[PDB]
C-alpha cells in the first residue's frame, strides 16, 4: 500500500496544485453562492481542502483512491460549467498539471 514516504510525494503534488494560479476555484469546497444550484447538479462534490485533510489524516490506501478523488474535483468542475467557461478550461489546465506531476512517481 501507500507507505510514508509515498505520502511525502502525495502532499507534494497537492500542494504544487494548491499553489497553481488556476487552482483558485478548486481550493475549498464550493460556497452556493458562487455556484448557483451546484449542490443540485454535482452529487459527489470535491475539493483540494478535503484531499488535504484526508492526506493528513492517512484516509488513503492506495494512490488509485487519491488520483480518483483529484479527477472527481476536475470531472464536477467539467459536468457543472460549460466548455467555454474560465472554470472548465482551469480543470482542462490543472489536469494537464496533476497528470504530467504523477509521471513522477
Ligand atoms: C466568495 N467565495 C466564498 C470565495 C470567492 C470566489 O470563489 C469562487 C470559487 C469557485 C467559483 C466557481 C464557479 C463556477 N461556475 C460559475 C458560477 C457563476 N459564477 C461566475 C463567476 C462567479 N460565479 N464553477 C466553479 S468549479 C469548482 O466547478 O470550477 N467554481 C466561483 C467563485
Amino acid at each position: 500500500p501507500l507507505t510514508e514516504k509515498d505520502y511525502e510525494g502525495l502532499k507534494r503534488v497537492l500542494r504544487s496544485l494548491q499553489a497553481h494560479k488556476m487552482a483558485w476555484p478548486f481550493l475549498e469546497p464550493v460556497d452556493p453562492n458562487d455556484a448557483p444550484d451546484y449542490y443540485g447538479v454535482i452529487k459527489e462534490p470535491m475539493d483540494l481542502a478535503t484531499m488535504e485533510e484526508r492526506v493528513q489524516r492517512r484516509y488513503y490506501e492506495k494512490l488509485t483512491e487519491f488520483v480518483a478523488d483529484m479527477t472527481k474535483i476536475f470531472d464536477n468542475c467539467r459536468y457543472y460549467n460549460p466548455s467555454d467557461s474560465p472554470f472548465y478550461q482551469c480543470a482542462e489546465v490543472l489536469e494537464s498539471f496533476f497528470v504530467q506531476k504523477l509521471k513522477g512517481f
